[PDB]
C-alpha cells in the first residue's frame, strides 16, 4: 500500500486490546500513543478495523475504499471519525474513534426504568445529535444505507456518533436477530433505489427506536410479511412516552412519497427547536 504520512501511525506507538465485534473484518480495543505529534505522550483509547485470518483480496480493497472514503468526507462531531492509519510492514489498521458506551440501541436498553436514567430532553437530544450527524454525510453525499441504532455509537460523554457511513440478503439478521429490512424505505427495498431521503426513511425508524429505548420494529414480522405491510401503507404505531409533534416527525419522514420527506436539515432545525422546549424531568 502507499504511504499517506498525514494519517500514518508507527505500529510501536499501538497497543492492541480485546475484541469490540467481530465479522468473518473485525474491530478491537486499542490504545496509540502520540495519536498526533503534537501531543506525543498522550494515550488514546480508540477502535482498530482490520481484516480477519480468512480475508479475501477484495475484503481489503474494501476496508481501504472505507477508509479513504472517510478522509474525503472529513471530521464531525457526530460521526465515527478518522484518526489514523498503519498501511505499512505489517496488516492495515484503521483507527477510528473509540465510543466507550457502545451503540444507541444497547445505550437505550441499559438506561430503561426497573421492571441510569434518561430524560425526556435526553431522548430529543439524542435524535437531534443523529440528525445533526446525517445532515452533514448528506452535506459530503454520503449515503448511509443503514441508518439505524445499532450503527449510532454513544461516546465517554453520551455524543452520538454515526458508524458504517464509509462501507443483499434479506433474511439475514443482525447480531441479535433483527432483519435489517424493518430500516429500509420501499424504493430501496423494492425498488433497490437509495437516496439521501431514504435515510430519512431510516431515521424515522431509528426515531421509533430512540423513544421506544431501544425497542426492536415489527417483532415476530417476517420479510413477506413486511412487504404485505408496507405495500398496504402501515405504519409503525405512536410509541407511548412520545409526543403528537415527534410522531408526526416519524410520519413525515415515512412519507410514501420521497420527496415529501423532509430533509436533514429541516429534521435539524426541528429538533433544535424541540429540544429547547422539551423538559429535563
Ligand atoms: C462492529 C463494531 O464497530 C465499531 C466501530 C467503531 C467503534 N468505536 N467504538 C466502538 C465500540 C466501543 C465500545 C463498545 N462497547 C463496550 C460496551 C459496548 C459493552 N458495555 S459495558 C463494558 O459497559 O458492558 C459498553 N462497543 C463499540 C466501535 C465499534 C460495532 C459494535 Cl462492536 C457495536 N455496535 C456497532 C458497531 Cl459498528
Amino acid at each position: 500500500l502507499p504511504e499517506d504520512p498525514r494519517w500514518e501511525l508507527p505500529r510501536d506507538r499501538l497497543v492492541l486490546g480485546k475484541p469490540l465485534g467481530e465479522g468473518a473484518g473485525q474491530v478491537v480495543l486499542a490504545e496509540a500513543i502520540g495519536l498526533d505529534k503534537d501531543k506525543p505522550n498522550r494515550v488514546t483509547k480508540v477502535a482498530v478495523k482490520m481484516l480477519k485470518s480468512d480475508a479475501t483480496e477484495k475484503d481489503l480493497s474494501d476496508l481501504i475504499s472505507e477508509m479513504e472514503m472517510m478522509k474525503m468526507i472529513g471530521k464531525h462531531k457526530n460521526i465515527i471519525n478518522l484518526l489514523g492509519a498503519c498501511t505499512q510492514d505489517g496488516p492495515l489498521y484503521v483507527i477510528v474513534e473509540y465510543a466507550s458506551k457502545g451503540n444507541l440501541r444497547e445505550y437505550l436498553q441499559a438506561r430503561r426504568p426497573p421492571g441510569e436514567q434518561l430524560s425526556s430532553k435526553d431522548l430529543v437530544s439524542c435524535a437531534y445529535q443523529v440528525a445533526r450527524g446525517m445532515e452533514y454525510l448528506a452535506s459530503k453525499k454520503c449515503i448511509h444505507r443503514d441508518l439505524a441504532a445499532r450503527n449510532v455509537l454513544v461516546t465517554e460523554d453520551n455524543v452520538m456518533k454515526i458508524a458504517d457511513f464509509g462501507l443483499i440478503d434479506y433474511y439475514k439478521k443482525t447480531t441479535n436477530g433483527r432483519l435489517p429490512v424493518k430500516w429500509m424505505a420501499p424504493e430501496a427495498l423494492f425498488d433497490r433505489i437509495y437516496t439521501h431521503q431514504s435515510d430519512v426513511w431510516s431515521f424515522g425508524v431509528l426515531l421509533w427506536e430512540i423513544f421506544t429505548l431501544g425497542g426492536s420494529p415489527y417483532p415476530g414480522v417476517p420479510v413477506e410479511e413486511l412487504f404485505k405491510l408496507l405495500k398496504e401503507g402501515h405504519r409503525m404505531d405512536k410509541p407511548s412516552n412520545c409526543t403528537n409533534e415527534l410522531y408526526m416527525m416519524m410520519r413525515d419522514c415515512w412519507h410514501a412519497v420521497p420527496s415529501q420527506r423532509p430533509t436533514f436539515k429541516q429534521l435539524v432545525e426541528d429538533l433544535d427547536r424541540i429540544v429547547a422546549l422539551t423538559s429535563n424531568q
